[PDB]
DNA sequence: CGCAATAAATGTGATCTAGATCACATTTTAGGCAAAAAAGGCTTTACACTTTATGCTTCCGGCTCGTATAATCGCACCTTATGTGAGCGGATAACAAG
């Protein structure tokens, strides 16, 4: 459908692991869609801790915020997580396809719903639900992912003890410390980033 | 399955604050309602505006009249001296025709 129409002219470019594709500081001439795979998109402070606000899966557009208004420049950092296939199409040429065929822009800004929602409810819970609770919800929603692996016993996903602590809202002792602890009642599993959780199902 | 190497993620655990509890007595908070002090309200009376008829007076202003008067006339002295050519009508001399 329209999909197809938006890959009629694109840039097919294949980037390696580890690689950047969004560098903070440059200008915002080339929107990134993603194909196949997923990549993460996080902050730094003054010091070196991250700060992962949202994942982004297959099916995701990458950098769609410097489209609406012209004149802007990268907010946060986007590393290629895995190999992943994304396209290019500059949005000088991709503006005059909306004023050509709006259509087009209803499915970019469909996305960007989506992602305010899961964002909005999740602050109160880090004011109120304590370091059980946050992290319990954060097992589920990351079960209910595209990206997660279905497992026998239940569900197995593959993310470390920081990056649990950027989204529950904490220190990344706290986090290794609770962790430990439910593994003695068995309740749950780890082996380093793969954690494999019980129950859900 | 092990190997590569730049980035991100890992543990440590004694020290020292950060954030939270509770039930009851003290201290603050909010808008509430008249009173006082102020805004314009919309009265009714105190006075003050230039204006304009007028005519009477003195002072400054603006205009003429007639009168009185001599004249209807006479040297010697001081310092300069426009520029041209072009265009035009008129007066004069030389010429051919009758
Ligand atoms: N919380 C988030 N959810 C979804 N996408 C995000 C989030 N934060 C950053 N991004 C994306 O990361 C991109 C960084 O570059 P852009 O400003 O071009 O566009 C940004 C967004 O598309």
């Amino acid at each position: 459908p329209t999909l197809e129409w938006f890959l009629s002219h694109c840039h097919i470019h294949k980037y390696p692991s580890k690689s950047t594709l969004i560098h903070q500081g440059e200008k915002a001439e080339t929107l990134y869609y993603i194909v196949k795979g997923s990549v993460a998109v996080l902050i730094k402070d003054e010091e070196g801790k991250e700060m992962i606000l949202s994942y982004l899966n297959q099916g995701d557009f990458i950098g769609e915020l410097g489209l609406f208004e012209e004149g802007q420049e990268r907010s946060a950092w986007v590393r290629a997580k895995t190999a992943c296939e994304v396209a290019e199409i500059s949005y000088k040429k991709f503006r005059q396809l909306i004023q050509v065929n709006p259509d087009i822009l209803m499915r970019l800004s469909a996305q960007m719903a989506r992602r305010l929602q899961v964002t909005s409810e999740k602050v109160g819970n880090l004011a109120f639900l304590d370091v059980t609770g946050r992290i319990a919800q954060t097992l589920l929603n990351l079960a209910k992912q595209p990206d997660a692996m279905t497992h026998p016993d239940g569900m197995q996903i593959k993310i470390t003890r920081q990056e649990i602590g950027q989204i529950v809202g904490c220190s990344r002792e706290t986090v290794g410390r609770i962790l430990k602890m439910l593994e003695d009642q068995n309740l749950i599993s780890a082996h380093g980033k793969t954690i494999v959780v019980y129950g859900t199902r």
